[PDB]
């Protein structure tokens, strides 16, 4: 799958999956 | 980035990157 780690909301067409954990900070992970 | 949704480790090219949340189950987010 396409996934981004972000630190805001997921764009209109990605959905949110889970969460980041990248060098001890947090992301929601957004997919499409 | 290309990421997955994985039951077990991550492949030998992808990093453990965060965790999945899909229809109420848990999953280990591997990227690369
Ligand atoms: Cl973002
Ligand atoms: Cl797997
Ligand atoms: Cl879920």
């Amino acid at each position: 799958a396409t996934c981004y780690c972000r630190t805001g909301r997921c764009a209109t067409r990605e959905s949110l999956s889970g969460v980041c954990e990248i060098s001890g900070r947090l992301y929601a992970l957004c997919c499409r």
